[PDB]
């Protein structure tokens, strides 16, 4: 039950859950991909890192939708969370790529519920959305595209090479 | 006169004084309510301050709209502030009920608000509900529900020790 | 492929992926947990963040596990994290004998991979599991036993005002 | 003589033995391996400080093995240290190869020395090998062999460059 939902469509409220399935299952993408760059005979460790802070920003992403949709007076479902895509992750551009598939995914899922949004004459979506979901994604794809045209760059030089310099000077330790 | 006024349609403008006079009405409604609390009679100090720091909450609200009005070239225009509903409020479970009903009504006018500015084409109202308006009120409501849900569960067991545990380990002191 | 595999039976490899979805699964479980008294129809804050801290806990301890994969030269897959057992999760004593239930069957998974080890004479894993794993799960065991005997004592004089006084006088904030 | 010697097997001290005359020996071989890579004509400092923190740890792990004797009540005895295998070592993956290979027969040795423990039921010898032997060899290998991967997918691309980037980018100074 619910002594406070106001102004809340089931349509939302479904939405809302459909996409915390959605970060969570991002998250876990990422928790995929940062191990795989751990791996001995990867051994690319700025990546191992740059795609565990992904993972956690997902997840953090996926508990603002939560804690949201309670203040709203929803009622949050769970569904399974299906294993990422892939269980070995290629190049650091294939990995990169696969970022920004993965990412537009969720932004394409975030314009739909603004849509819905509006469609429903829901304003509260407008403040949740706005800045911790659609411009942080928006920023978060400029900054994968920069480093997917970085790493293009350095492996049309010299794939090896370019690689491990992409991992030591543009990725954070 | 004005020298300053764009795109700000009368029809906001009296929404705008409209919701002023309906956040001081809640302002002096809390005020009532926070004094109610302190009678020796009824001596539940957390009450009492929990409903005063609304009345403050309800008054800034007000002082923000005004502050508003007169950014746009709007002109503040003031009626009678009506009596609050009831001159003695029960019980703690009563006066958040009456607490939530008050809020809710205010967040409809604020949701009415906010759909007049997108029939308007008025998008500064966009910035001006969101944040301090909208979201302030959907936290505000939940934790409303919240304190009625513990309150509920406490006077179900015994009432006069219910409402003493209540007032003495969740409203602040 | 791996240039430092030494030791590592593919049974092990094989049960640290099993152990590394169980702990995700109990990750997930709790998730659920939190944010169901975080409704304002349950309203019990915290538990909410018991839960949450659970659920913390037990992604830490997946990502310990794969660490330790890697470092062993073993190789991550990872399976569909199946949804939790329940959607709404009753009163605090039927969370707390979930919660129990869950982590005795993680024990139990701990208790199996540590036989597996000596059977495999891979003495890594005595080091590896003793500490942040058993005796871990033999404490948090402890502290929840000890919690349900404590909501159980409170709901067997009045149910309402008991679940109340453990979240107020026992679990933190 | 000891007036101390308890549950402590003759087979046990000889192995400790052993295994200090494998540890100097290792340290004694991490020592030639620095200074070659001081060579004027290989001059690459980071591998020289990489080799020569490695002969400090082995030289410390003798250490905590000769006390470990002493204080189980067994008697250290010592055999000739064997010059390292190689004069001169190569390039920089030849040299980490044979540090792995190195490696893997220390912890093959330690592997074996838990096996007797077990064997002899010395139950100290879990707690003394654990965590300053079988851990530290797991983690130094895992190091090892991620140095390897990151040489050779930059000596692949061009060898003296990747030789010179490699010690710049990834070694410590």
């Amino acid at each position: 039950s619910s002594q406070i939902r106001q102004n809340y469509s089931t349509e939302v409220e479904a939405a809302v859950n459909r996409l915390v399935n959605l970060y969570l299952r991002a998250s876990y993408t990422y928790l995929s991909l940062g191990f795989y760059f751990d791996r001995d005979d990867v051994a690319l460790e700025g990546v191992c890192h740059f795609f565990r802070e992904l993972a956690e920003e997902k997840r953090e992403g996926a508990e603002r939708l939560l804690k949201m949709q309670n203040q709203r007076g929803g009622r949050a479902l769970f569904q399974d969370l299906q294993k990422p895509s892939q269980d070995e992750w290629g190049t650091t551009p294939d990995a990169m790529k696969a970022a920004i598939v993965l990412e537009k995914s969720l932004n394409q899922a975030l314009l739909d519920l603004a849509a819905l949004g509006s469609a429903q004459a829901d304003p509260h979506l407008c403040d949740f959305l706005e800045s911790h979901f659609l411009d942080e994604e928006v920023k978060l794809i400029k900054k994968m595209g920069d480093h997917l045209t970085n790493i293009q760059r350095l492996v049309g030089s010299q794939a090896g090479l370019g690689e491990y310099l992409f991992e030591r000077l543009t990725l954070k330790h």
